[PDB]
C-alpha cells in the first residue's frame, strides 16, 4: 500500500529473490550475497574495487558469526547503507 | 536505478519527507513521527490500539537518548520491522 511499505516489500523481495533462488530460503551463502548485491547494488559493492571486497563485507555482517549472512544482517546492511547513503549525499561523506 | 535502490530512496524520501517537512530536516520527532508512522504505516502502529504507543515506541528509538528519534534509529525501525515483517508472514510470530 504505502511507499514505506513497497519499499518494505522490496527488501523482503529481493532477500527472498536471492536466498530463496539459492541454498536455503532464509539464509544468504558468500556465493549467494555476492550476486545479490551485484544484481541490485552497482557502485556500493564496485567502490571497494577489491575482489575479496566481498569476504570483507560479509565478515562484518556475520553478527551471528555462523560463516552466513542472515536476513537480519542482510537488513541491517542496507539499513544502515541506506542512512550512510542519505549523509553521503547531503554530506560529503 | 535498481529496485533495492528505488526501496532505499523510498526510505529516504519518506524520512525526509516527515523531518525535512517538520522541524530539523535530520531529526525526527514526537508529533512528527506519529505522523510519518500513520501516513505510511497502519497496522503496525494501529496494532499496538494505545494512544501512548507512540511514546513507548520512540523511547526505544532513541537508543541516542536526546528525547528524539533520528534518521539512524529510525532506519533500523523500518529496516528491523522489515525483517519481522517477513518473519510475520511466513512465520507465526
Ligand atoms: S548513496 C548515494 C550514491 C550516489 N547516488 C552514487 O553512487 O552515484
Ligand atoms: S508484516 C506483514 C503484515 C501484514 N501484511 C498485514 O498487516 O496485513
Ligand atoms: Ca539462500
Ligand atoms: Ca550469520
Ligand atoms: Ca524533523
Ligand atoms: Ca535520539
Amino acid at each position: 500500500g504505502s511507499e514505506l511499505e513497497t519499499a518494505m516489500e522490496t527488501l523482503i523481495n529481493v532477500f527472498h529473490a536471492h536466498s530463496g533462488k539459492e541454498g536455503d530460503k532464509y539464509k544468504l551463502s558468500k556465493k549467494e550475497l555476492k550476486e545479490l548485491l551485484q544484481t541490485e547494488l552497482s557502485g556500493f559493492l564496485d567502490a571497494q574495487k577489491d575482489v575479496d571486497a566481498v569476504d570483507k563485507v560479509m565478515k562484518e555482517l556475520d553478527e551471528n558469526g555462523d560463516g552466513e549472512v542472515d536476513f537480519q544482517e542482510y537488513v541491517v546492511l542496507v539499513a544502515a547503507l541506506t542512512v550512510a547513503c542519505n549523509n553521503f549525499f547531503w554530506e560529503n561523506s
